[PDB]
């Protein structure tokens, strides 16, 4: 089926060696490139499978996993990006979708919006615009105008 | 030009084959590994192109698909992550930067902080900080707050 | 240590040359597939190290890029996704879970809760649920409501 | 099983495309090297099979096909060996043994005797030792001695 | 220092399985295809090592071993060639060369002479021109000759 | 065009460095094995390209090196073949076929006989059968029995 297949089987005893370990030391050009034209699939798909029937087994595993370090003998410092996502030409999908059991629990949109299922937190102020409708977020402005209003009906 | 090139041709009829598929057995280390030194590219660049002129035709596809699932026969469940990003020396860049057609819609920055390019929904509440200035918005406290400071003043 | 290892040496001039590079014209299936089974580690591990000792010389890079892009000869659109992440048996794990310097920033859970670490922005309204807990954030509801309740008492 | 698997499946229509390119501009070093330490295969296993049930269909073909060329662009002339076969440290084995149907047809023995299983032709001369054996060729020498021999007892 | 190493590692019990597997359904370009520019080696090198330190162990083993068969469902029979080897430009190197401990035991060379390092055996008749030097293979009209020249002396 | 292209480019300084490096410790299978069903090209070709346009400068070079070897610490020796070519079905082609610009120079064809292009020279006896053709090589039986006719026909 495949046009190449790399498979590592079972090793009696762990050890953490990988089916496919790619290394550039060219600075100008991406250490690797995928493309595809999918109808309904991801150009690269990874899937992570719990080794064990245990379900906390695998709490530290990831399907995909980033770091972005320093140059290795003597370097200051990074300022290289994590993931970066772009449409040069334009999409009407989701940026970043995230489902469980095949449900949506959180998005980044096209435009930039976001949706999420569950109450979230954030340590920090929000800013936001004034609200235009009853469930939309109140900013200290509207409070504050709101306030002034009354004061004033009560002379 | 590439050191290695693996090139899937246009099939008569699609079919669900792969040009490159990699399984690991080995529950100790990463199935594959990836390092490169890009100066302004990414370590891996992954780009979808629709299959269709039609601009609605790939509406299910994806550039990047992640799945987490148990142990196939018999497992109770699964921990893993989906996507888990670090910079172990510590970067300035954005950790998720996401744009549509070359302009900034949504990012996550180096010290978590978000910006979201359009309004947006959380199905629950958004536990803030008190607001400190005008655009910031307004927790139940400062609401609170400012409603019985009122009350106060008509005694 | 590695089934299968690919080294791109370091060229005396930068060039755009890749690794390793893939290219899939099957829209039936995905151009490349990843399956592991880690205890504790990604299923693909990306890492992208400063070509420089100087800290701001890879500002533009990245880890993982992804581009969603039209048919190359006359497109008119694509609807396509950047990232999908879903577990289909489901995950008690963090979907995205972003640090840096190994502390937490950034993450999204499995139910689609978000938390993030700072002071953050929406250009545009936050739509939430009316606040049952001090550091909740205020609806316009809410605001409204005890406005309209200190208006009564007033008469 | 196998750790790389690559398949190129049939084409509609056949062409010149391989499964497998591989091309070295590195003078100092082998194109490609492989080492195995089978107890009773080789190496290397090609095999070749006829595409057609016609027996006559591949009878250009070879399983394995060994060019040697001068520099493509002005090159003079190669002095370049077809086949160079070796044993540092010294085998007992048959250098060279070519079998049709699982039967022995000719071989070179590690101390470069030949055997060949059917009458054989040298467009020139064969230089040989003297027989000293029934079924050894006779040298001109040889024959020449026993006819001198002979006129002599004739005086 | 190799752009691509594909490791297979000792297993705890030996079985069928390769390092590289390849298979091509394309009957109209080679499977595989290998160019280098080497000075001094072989474009292909391949070492077979005994696994054992038991001199007889590998005795059926080989470095390069070759099938040709015909075609699996149905063939009639195959006329395809083992190993075919050509100079297209011309060689003025040894088309063959077999040598043990590094010292020649068969050669041939670019005009087709052979060289072979003991006695050797013809199951049948070797055609040869008549000698004209001392060494050399008499034919049986070279017997005949001096034998009918010598009858004439006796009248 | 190929499924799988490994490119080693001109380095500035030659090195022992390889495009592609396959070792196996896995006694029980070969280290790497082709399939091809080509119709008029080998299923392996190997092209060796002198890299200088000196006619003289590649001699020491070779398209295919083999070396048969012991075990690496403490072996005793081997019994490992270096070309062992068969037909499990039986070919109606040569086994080995050399050829110098697209010339027959020497071969070895199904049934074991070979052809010589030139004049060869064994360093020992050729054993072979009685002459029964003017051009076939004359036993050391054939010429002394010639010798022991005429003897008696001078009684």
């Amino acid at each position: 089926t495949n046009a190449v297949n790399i498979v590592m089987r079972q090793p009696t005893t762990p050890n953490f060696s990988s089916a496919l370990n790619i290394t550039s030391a060219n600075e100008g050009g991406s250490a690797m490139q995928i493309r595809g034209v999918e109808k309904a699939l991801g150009t690269l798909k990874i899937t992570h499978e719990n080794p064990s029937v245990d379900k906390e087994y695998d709490e530290n595993a990831a399907a995909l996993s980033i770091d972005i370090v320093k140059k290795q003998k003597g370097g200051k410092g990074t300022a290289a990006q994590g993931i970066y996502i772009n449409s040069t030409s334009g999409t009407a999908g989701k940026m970043l979708r995230i489902r469980n059991k095949n449900k949506d629990k959180f998005y980044v949109g096209p435009d930039g919006d976001f949706w999420s299922c569950a109450s979230s937190i954030v340590d920090g102020n929000l800013t936001v615009k004034d609200p235009t409708s009853g469930k939309h977020a109140a900013t200290k402005d509207y409070v504050d105008e709101k306030i002034a209003e009354l004061k004033k009906l009560i002379l």
